[PDB]
């Protein structure tokens, strides 16, 4: 079996990210939400969009803001350990199935590599254990399509999947995600898209009236 990926106090936030957070209103977010070391004012969330706490860096940002620098600097500083602790694990169980285009696959639990960027042009389930791991390091972009869903299946959980990537991830309209994303650049989700999973990016996330939770 294949160790979790930790992500310290990463884990208590839906979004994390290091340039902002962009959004058209109205998204939902379930869970707390954060972007250091840049201004909160590039947090463009309202309150009422964000069930949970919205953190800033200082003054700037949304009315119902926290300021907590050392929180953020340490939640920061844990998603960069995670996305080096995910991007580094060795020996993996696939390299570059189905030559970089997944629609319709069942994954089951493992080690996944690509050298390339990854397509998610149709429905593909994850299936496994309620303890199961999947690690999927993409060293391109991750593309998914409009209105592609990623099924779970077997009591596969989404907390115990694990997405890096070394580019962008761009999540289609009306698509549906599962799993935490460790992005290196930026994660873009288009029109009523929804995940289940963590969006941790070292640049920015930028959403349009998506639904974002974290896993339970």
């Amino acid at each position: 079996t294949l160790d979790l990926v930790n992500l310290g106090v990463a884990a208590n936030f839906a979004i994390l990210s290091k340039t902002g957070i962009t959004d058209v209103y109205k998204s939902a977010i379930t869970g707390d939400v954060g972007a250091s070391p840049i201004t909160g004012a590039a947090i463009l969330l309202k309150c009422d969009e964000v069930t949970g706490t919205i953190f800033s860096v200082d003054a700037a940002g949304p009315a119902c803001k926290i300021t907590d620098a050392s929180r953020l600097t340490t939640a920061v500083g844990d998603m960069q350990i995670a996305y080096d602790n995910a991007a580094g694990r060795l020996n993996p169980d696939f390299l570059n199935l189905g030559a970089g285009t997944i629609g319709g696959k069942t994954l089951t639990p493992g080690l996944y590599k690509w050298t390339s960027t990854l397509n998610i042009p149709t429905d593909i389930t994850i299936s496994g254990s309620s303890t199961d791991v999947w690690i999927f390091q993409v060293a391109g972009n991750l593309n998914m399509s409009s209105a592609v869903r990623i099924t779970l299946a077997g009591g596969a959980q989404a907390k115990n999947i694990f997405w890096q990537t070394a580019g962008a991830v761009t999540l289609g309209s009306t698509s549906h995600f599962e799993g935490n994303i460790l992005s290196q650049t930026g994660i873009n989700m288009k029109t009523a898209a929804s995940i289940n999973g963590r969006m941790m990016a070292q640049t920015a996330v930028t959403l349009q009236m998506n639904t974002v939770t974290i896993p339970q």
